């Protein structure tokens, strides 16, 4: 590969030079003949697979603290090598775990919020042994991150994978989500995205309220055991009722959403170690709720109901009634969160901050992998600065990865 | 391998076999994706295999592969490359090649129309006056009093690279842009440079906001020449809004005919450095990009003011509001004037339908998600949720350098 790749911003003419791509470790899925950039998704490490992965990471950590080649560096390398040799794995030091998590975020090409990457509270839950313990750790995480509406980004890291039959998993895809219920008539109550998981919960013993916004229980797997159900204490779940600054009828739609976005189904990979349970949370960009959660056809799908209330002509698509309603919905979301003092960021501010971040990273780090398809917001793309920004996408490690859904793999005891 | 693309809204899965037919590179590697880079990255010996490949797929498409006509054509092209260092396409081949360049254009959301393309053969042209005549005929045919019709005019192919035909304008119809003493820009900033070249070559600029530029036409490698397109051929739409009666007072207009004139058509090794082609607008091209890009007409503030919007915080989404109203005005104006235009909802729906057709009858459809998804309201259009595979098939339209960075006078 060429040593220097250039990216241009077509609005500012600013040109940046990427050297960081040379540290790329995993594959994108693209080839020289085909690009898979819009594709959503394109038994453990053996001793020999693990050695060079650990060393690569340890080298990187010690390079970051400006102690590369030091005695402490050679010693740590030696101790890790010993541990892999005699146990087929190793344990990260707390300092290394913290560095790794922060860098997994820093390296997450799909995330527009990375300007905040170095402010991440890391909760070390590697001593956890049971589902009840996992629940305690998750409650503490939710309460800390929620902070009464002044959200703080955080991750909780449960024990790494060993042989693959003792995995810790949060079965939920997010810590906080609403239930979806398929009706006999084929309609759906609640959030259609969560129907499958909701059914699993009901089968596991959950008694569902069968409402539009029922917070799902946590379904927690510790040490490869069958997963267990827990109800998040409702006082720990911050929610925001959605109203509009101009339209007084908006609150009559009875919408609300939860304050804390917390992904709980990804795998954190550090130095060849695999943490299959690492729920992390930040705060929302408005469009995630206002465009995707509310206006996607396969989600709450409210555009029509809002358009009717707006008295829009909905006979021709060229009236742009969908676009008009979409903006008002997103206005309402931003206004409801700001009024209730729950942290949220609009897509203009988030994308402008991301460009600033990206430029700093090109300066200090030699690049910043970014997935344009994901970085550009789902509405009003070209009036945000990221639309005009060329981006190089590549996979650095440590990283957050996708993993199969646990019910597809779990060996029921 | 066979590749699957999923639509995450409909759960429809399609299988791509067509990508196996490509030979040209995308720029990505196994480790770096360049999907959002705008521009990533003959001889007798290079020429014949490219000719062969092209002749072969032409004859495979009329179901006469390995026929006498096919055999003779391969022989005929062989002889001609050997004797003359190039070859000439039959008319049937020229038409097939141009339609297929469009069909293969991964960045075009308009391809459901690909096989309805009026092809004008201008390969007998020798002078800039000849070019002007061909271009005027194109513009008149394609404009059709508002009932727009897709067309392409093809001028002589490249020979030695010293005798190129080029249309210097980036589009056939575009508005001039002027640098002001006060540092700002009058008209369209995208064309400031081109405008200065016209002025420097003798164009007398009216210095308005929407002055149609002259054509600058280069024939057979010679210095380009200026021509004014007869005004009765230039269809324009005054932009007004269906509810905001103050909108027409913004003095906005645009032309009806989008006609890209700066691209290179490649067919079977032959390069056509002048092939202006035209269709009709998708509304967002004008209403979002031309009017609202910071580096273009940049009218959001002005509109937002007239709507009395709170402009202090970005979180009031005042920009988004102004953007939607502008695009409503553009659609309404073109529709009221009976000038062909498509909204991004209709155009993207048609593209999904087109993708389904292509997968069925052709085994795939190369598409660039970065370009196909509209510059506003992305995820409320079906293409946002549509996985797409991007790859390069030939014949194709390609970028080429601006003529003024290469031309010696
Ligand atoms: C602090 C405020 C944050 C904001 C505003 C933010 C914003 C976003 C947005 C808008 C997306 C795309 C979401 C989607 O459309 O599904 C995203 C994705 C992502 N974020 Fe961030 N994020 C934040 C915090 C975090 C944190 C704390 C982490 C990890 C420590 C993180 C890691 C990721 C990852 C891995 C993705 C890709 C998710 C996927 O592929 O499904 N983000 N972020
Ligand atoms: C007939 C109706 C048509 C519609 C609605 C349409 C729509 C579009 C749009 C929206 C784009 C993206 C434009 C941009 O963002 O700059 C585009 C690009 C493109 N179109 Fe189409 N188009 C049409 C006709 C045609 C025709 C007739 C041809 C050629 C024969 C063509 C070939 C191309 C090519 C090569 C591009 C890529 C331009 C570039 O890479 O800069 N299109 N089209
Ligand atoms: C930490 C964090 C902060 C932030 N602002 N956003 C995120 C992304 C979370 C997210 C997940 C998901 C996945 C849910 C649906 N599948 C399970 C089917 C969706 C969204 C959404 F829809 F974009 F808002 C957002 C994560
Ligand atoms: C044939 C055709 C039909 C159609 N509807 N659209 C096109 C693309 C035309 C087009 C060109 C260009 C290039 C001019 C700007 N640069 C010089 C900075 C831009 C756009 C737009 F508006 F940005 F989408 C659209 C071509
Ligand atoms: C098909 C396409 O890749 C898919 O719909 C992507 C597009 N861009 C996205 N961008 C974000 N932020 N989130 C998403 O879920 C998606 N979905
Ligand atoms: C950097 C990025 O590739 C560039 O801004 C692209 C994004 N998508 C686009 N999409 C279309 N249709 N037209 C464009 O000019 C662009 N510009
Ligand atoms: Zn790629």
């Amino acid at each position: 590969c060429p040593r220097f790749l250039k990216v241009k911003n077509w609005e500012t003419e600013v040109v940046l030079t990427d050297t960081l791509h040379l540290k790329s470790t995993l594959e994108t899925g693209c080839t020289e003949y085909i690009c898979m950039g819009s594709i959503m998704h394109p038994d453990v490490a053996t001793k020999d697979q693990l050695f060079p992965l650990a060393k690569e990471f340890i080298d990187q950590y010690y390079s970051s603290i400006k102690r590369f080649g030091s005695k402490a560096h050679m010693e740590r390398l030696e101790e890790v090598n010993k541990e892999i040799d005699t146990t087929s794995t190793y344990q990260l030091k707390d300092t290394e775990l913290i560095y790794g998590a922060k860098h997994a975020w820093r390296n997450a090409s799909r995330c527009v919020g990375r300007i905040q990457w170095s402010k991440l509270q890391v909760f070390d839950a590697r001593d956890c042994t049971t589902a009840h313990g996992m629940f305690n750790y998750i409650c503490n995480h939710v309460k800390y991150a929620t902070n009464k509406g002044n959200l703080r980004s955080a991750i909780t890291i449960f024990p790494q994978r060993t042989d693959g039959k003792h995995d810790f998993r949060v079965w939920n895809s997010q810590l906080i989500r609403y239930a979806g219920y398929k009706q006999p008539d084929g309609s759906t109550l609640g959030d259609p995205a969560n129907v499958q998981f909701t059914e699993i919960c009901i089968q596991q013993g959950w008694k569902p309220p069968r409402g539009r916004f029922d917070v799902l229980p946590l379904l927690l797997q510790a040490n490869g055991n069958d997963p267990e159900l827990f109800q998040i204490p409702p006082e720990l779940v911050l929610e925001v009722p959605i109203r509009h600054p101009k339209f007084e009828w908006f609150k009559d739609l009875g919408l609300k959403w939860y304050g804390l976005p917390a992904v709980s189904n990804m795998l954190l990979e550090i130095g060849g170690l695999e943490f299959s349970a690492c729920p992390f949370s930040g705060w929302y960009m408005g469009t995630e709720i206002g465009v995707r959660d509310y206006c996607d056809n396969s989600r709450y799908n409210i555009l029509e109901e809002v358009a009717k209330k707006m008295n829009l002509d909905m006979r021709k698509t060229s009236s742009l009634w969908k676009d008009q309603a979409l903006v008002e919905i997103n206005i309402a979301v931003l206004y409801s969160f700001q009024s209730d003092k729950v942290t949220i960021v609009d897509h203009h501010s988030a994308t402008e901050s991301f460009i600033k971040h990206m430029e700093n990273e090109y300066r200090c780090r030699g690049g910043c992998p970014a997935d344009w398809v994901w970085i550009v917001p789902p509405m009003s793309g070209s009036i945000t600065p990221v639309f005009h920004q060329e981006m190089l996408n590549y996979r650095l490690t440590p990283s957050f990865e996708y993993q199969p859904d646990p019910w597809n793999t779990h060996v029921w005891k």
